[PDB]
């Protein structure tokens, strides 16, 4: 059902740049220190610790045929990884819902990528008393994002297992807190593109699978799906994925997956709010068991986009 | 000789400070897009991949009594940094160092923590064609930072090793690569303060020392010098560290220090452009070594100083 969720997605696109002409917010618009402006000229503070030191988290909910997909998640999901940064999201939790709203309704956008950052603010960890610290908040809304075009998921990407890089360990960095701190994922962008492939699975550097740039990764073998559970992003889009198997009675297991059954698995694919559902039919320049994009994919493809039209995972934008 | 150095200073900044109110540019001057502005004014685009996904490098040399310190070494370091990136400084090198002089003049600022930035620009890795990709340039000058202020280097900070976070490992983020991806520095300036300390030394998890949040780290052991050779950013404090020490015939050695030997040493100092020779005397809530700064600290921070004088490492900026 490929068909129909893209032909309905160029549809609405088509009208949607007949409004450029005339809507100054209809290529995205911006929330800055309480005033909304169109996202190409929406400015921060140079001094702004999310810029100096990246002292930031981030958490992106998504519009579909003008449905919010599951914001509430998303606020939740942002609010907790405030809570582990020592932030504080600078405004009521129901008022940011009511501003998203709006900039969407203002954008006349029908399928949005939504984007919301707590900044440490003005003043640095780094000798500032924190009881003078003030958080920042930045907002904005633009047209939808895909980590894979549409036209792409209906043949399948490539991947390679990345041997130059590995992902940031939770020691380190907390991949649970959604950060802006992409250096390894941008190294394994690069790695993928060196070696003639798109996207980059990056290893924890003991022989185990964790997620990619900018998506987690689910391996399918004998009917039961396999993801990382340690060392990643709890995906909403992940989220959605369980919820579609579990609906179907598929096996899902959330656990140590070993890079090797990357290499004997029957499919694979990738998922995130920025594009979806997302299949991988090559694997370091290997067929994944046959090249084919697999019936389970397939089901929970269709599963996921189903979802967004469910009132029990979204809720209808008034334009 | 820590007295001529500090009044010197305390002389240069009542100076400064007379001007703020009159000097616009006397509490920070910013270079963007080819306009000079007042640092607290100066605003980056929202959508600059510097922000958008840390995808950037800098650099940060200083000016001391109004002479430049060993800048041709910061720039080749930012270009290194470019490269390994895949980044191009905007500028020519040559037009880049006459702006910094440029602003430093306009500034009247005599001490100054000086910071270059180089980002991916407005077009991200992921998704756009490497050549489109255009890369942004943003420069500012400061006063002077201290990472340890002039009353506590007589005295000496106090530092704890991390043991609720240890550094970004090399595979995952090239900390030789100078990067404002300061999420493990971050957690541990908040355990230092969760402990009553102020400084974090981060491990590499595998029972070896590294750096800290925003320096390098230097152990004195029986009349020798040691510091870490993997896991850190080469600073250009460390780089003068040995060669005063090499001058006073001091044995240095960069190489894998672990981390027992910060608990049996002698003396401990941080090095870094914003502060210079900063002494620890207790760590984990001990002294270290009878909680007195140590001789060889002394010459160390004396020599360090007396650098900034030496026509090879420095030059004098007309105002
Ligand atoms: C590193 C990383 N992992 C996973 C994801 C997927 O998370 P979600 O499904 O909530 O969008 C993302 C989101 O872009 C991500 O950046
Ligand atoms: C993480 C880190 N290590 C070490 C240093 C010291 O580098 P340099 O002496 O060149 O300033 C810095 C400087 O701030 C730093 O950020």
């Amino acid at each position: 059902s490929m068909d129909k969720v893209f032909a309905g997605y160029a549809a609405r696109q088509a009208i949607l740049e007949s409004t450029e002409t005339t809507n100054p917010f209809a290529k995205g618009i911006a929330w800055v220190e309480g005033e909304l402006v169109p996202l190409a000229e929406a400015r921060i503070p140079l001094l702004d610790q999310g810029f100096m030191h990246s002292d930031l988290t981030y958490d992106v909910p998504s519009v579909w045929d003008g449905r919010f997909f599951r914001l509430d998640d998303h606020l939740t999901r942002l609010e907790a990884s405030c809570t582990k940064l020592r932030l504080r999201l600078p405004l009521p939790r129901d008022e940011v819902k009511q501003i998203l709203v709006e900039m969407v309704a203002k954008s006349g956008i029908r399928d949005a990528f939504v984007e919301l950052i707590v900044t440490r603010g003005l003043k640095g960890v780094r000798g500032t008393r924190p009881e003078d610290i003030v958080n920042n908040l930045y907002m904005f809304v633009q047209p939808y994002v895909w980590v894979m075009e549409p036209d792409m998921q209906r043949v399948g990407g490539s991947a390679v297992v990345a041997r130059t890089v590995r992902r940031v360990p939770p020691g380190a960095i907390d991949p649970t807190v959604k950060n802006l701190q992409w250096g390894d994922l941008v190294r394994g962008m690069f790695e993928a593109a060196d070696r003639g492939a798109t996207y980059p699975f990056l290893t924890d550097g003991d022989a185990n699978l964790t997620e990619g740039s900018g998506f987690n990764i689910v391996l399918v073998k004998d009917g039961v799906l396999y993801t990382p559970d340690r060392g990643v992003l709890q995906g909403v889009t992940r989220k959605s994925v369980i919820d579609a198997a579990e609906a179907f009675g598929i096996e899902v297991r959330v656990e140590f997956v070993p890079v090797e059954l990357a290499y004997r698995c029957d499919e694979i694919f990738m998922c995130t709010t920025a594009g979806g559902i997302m299949p991988i039919t090559t694997l370091d320049g290997m067929p994944v068991n046959g090249g084919q994009i697999g019936p389970i994919t397939k089901k929970i493809w269709d599963g996921y986009w189903a979802m967004h039209y469910d009132a029990a995972y979204s809720f209808e934008i008034d334009y």
